[PDB]
């Protein structure tokens, strides 16, 4: 009941090499998590494309060690204009996107950056979470029906690859408590349908899921408190989710479980294209 992530799959069914790889990491707090090595996990991961979730950092104090990563040189923020040490996500990529859009088109959160590369589009998210005693559950229900329209909008042209923190466990098979939980924020009855309609309409494919159906116990959140994350009891609350036409390309999709620094940890996607 504590996982053990399986080795990196580097060739896709059809036999290709795997030639780009994401990663993205909610780092609940950009400059605590750069305090606590994270760039020098990222360094040795070596991704092409770094999504960061939750930076709590405005762009005006965005740490210089950020320019030391020189192959993700690329860097766009996305901070909420009014609030202060909240949401924040951020997007670094070795090559520059050819069009990079911020938020969902309603409108500022903070918390959506949308990057067009070459051969498709991804997205990443900072998902509002519904709230201790869900009393954000309804703004949640909002965003998640703008969010899918906004998305609908978006994979009409190329490929979509989304990833970040979605703030919802679909399943029972992603997080150790489902019964405990049915009420909390993470695994309402809503909110695991906004996740449903979400693959539906888009539509998309959980990538984890996708290669491992059957997994259990595969978390990529665990509350500071207790030792949840040493107990391994924790949420998957961070997705890759691609368009079908994508599955083909797809090498692996990782949980890198070891790395720390935030209470959530990294997830790696390999993408044959």
């Amino acid at each position: 009941a504590l996982y053990e992530d399986p080795p990196d799959q580097k060739t896709s069914p059809s036999g290709k090499p795997a030639t780009l790889k994401i990663c993205s990491w909610n780092v609940d707090g950009l400059r605590a998590w750069i305090k606590k090595k994270g760039l020098d996990w990222v360094k040795e991961e070596a991704p092409d494309i770094l999504c960061l979730q939750e930076t709590k950092c405005s762009e005006n104090k965005l740490p210089a060690e950020l320019q030391e990563l020189p192959g993700l040189s690329h860097q766009y923020w996305s901070a909420p204009s009014d609030k202060e040490g909240y949401s924040g996500v951020g997007l670094l990529s070795r090559q520059a996107p050819l069009k990079v859009s911020y938020g969902i088109g309603d409108e500022q959160e903070g918390r959506v950056i949308v990057a067009e590369f070459d051969s498709f589009v991804l997205v990443t998210a900072y998902v509002p979470n519904a709230g201790r005693g869900l009393v954000r559950l309804e703004y949640r229900q909002r965003w998640d029906e703008a969010f899918r329209k906004f998305l609908k909008g978006l994979a009409s042209r190329k490929p979509l690859v989304l990833c970040g923190d979605l703030n919802v466990a679909h399943e029972e098979i992603d997080l150790r408590n489902p019964k405990g939980n049915k009420k909390n924020a993470g695994f309402t009855p809503q909110e695991r349908q906004g996740f449903g309609e979400l693959l539906q309409a888009v539509p998309l494919a959980d990538s984890f899921r996708h290669l491992y159906p059957n997994t259990p116990y595969a978390y990529t959140f665990w509350t500071y408190m207790m030792n949840a994350r040493s107990k391994n009891v924790g949420w998957r609350l961070d997705y890759f989710l691609l368009s079908h036409s994508l599955l083909p390309a797809l090498c692996d999709s990782k949980i890198r479980s070891k790395a720390l620094g935030s209470d959530h940890c990294p997830i790696t996607l390999y993408l044959a294209l």
